[PDB]
């Protein structure tokens, strides 16, 4: 029971990242939605920018047993493995599937060939995290993404896929027997109580 500040941008796709984090590690934080574009987290004199290098203090500094932990221990079994979906998810460049990176119309031109770079990388990323939940399916006699518990590789890829279908990629990237796993996934993370939360 310590007081965190989080000053944040409600709709942003960072801010949902480490407001999960948070509401997974049940910690207790004063949110200031600051909208009118990158999370700020203060812990008394600590002051941590990025979604990245907040959710990484967080599991740091909260090792009170009461406090559950989204990563197994730096040297188990299976921790390159999720540090390995956790780095691949938070590489796409989710806000640039609907504009590209050059805006100006002499770009045009170049955008169009950024665009299909980026949209095969996502094809690969969900392609990549299909096989692995096949995987995790074929070991059930009911398990997440990397193994049993819930982990920082199930935040970026539930709220990856949350982005996703928000930005009309999910019809025609998962359920109606495309990738069924990311859609039971997917079914999953929404009926979970941290996660309708946000």
């Amino acid at each position: 029971e310590v007081h965190l500040i989080l000053y944040h941008w409600t709709h942003s796709f960072s801010s949902q990242k480490v407001r999960l984090v948070i509401a997974e590690k049940a910690l207790k934080c004063e949110e200031h939605d600051v909208s009118l574009e990158v999370p700020v987290l203060v812990h008394g004199e600590n002051i941590i920018c990025e979604a990245t290098q907040i959710i990484d203090y967080l599991e740091q500094t909260f090792l009170d047993e009461r406090t559950p932990r989204l990563m197994p221990d730096e040297g188990s079994m299976y921790y390159p493995r999720v540090q390995h979906y956790r780095e691949l998810l938070d590489s796409l460049p989710m806000d640039a599937y609907t504009h590209g990176c050059i805006l100006h119309p002499e770009g045009t031109g170049d955008n169009v060939k950024y665009l299909k770079k980026i949209l095969d990388e996502l094809e690969k990323v969900l392609d990549q995290v299909e096989t692995e939940l096949q995987r995790r399916n074929e070991e059930t006699p009911q398990p997440w993404l990397c193994g049993e518990s819930f982990t920082l590789a199930d935040v970026s890829l539930a709220v990856t896929l949350h982005r996703l279908k928000f930005l009309g990629f999910a019809r025609r990237n998962w359920g109606h027997g495309k990738r069924p796993n990311l859609e039971t996934y997917y079914e999953r993370v929404l009926k979970r109580k941290t996660f309708n939360k946000v």
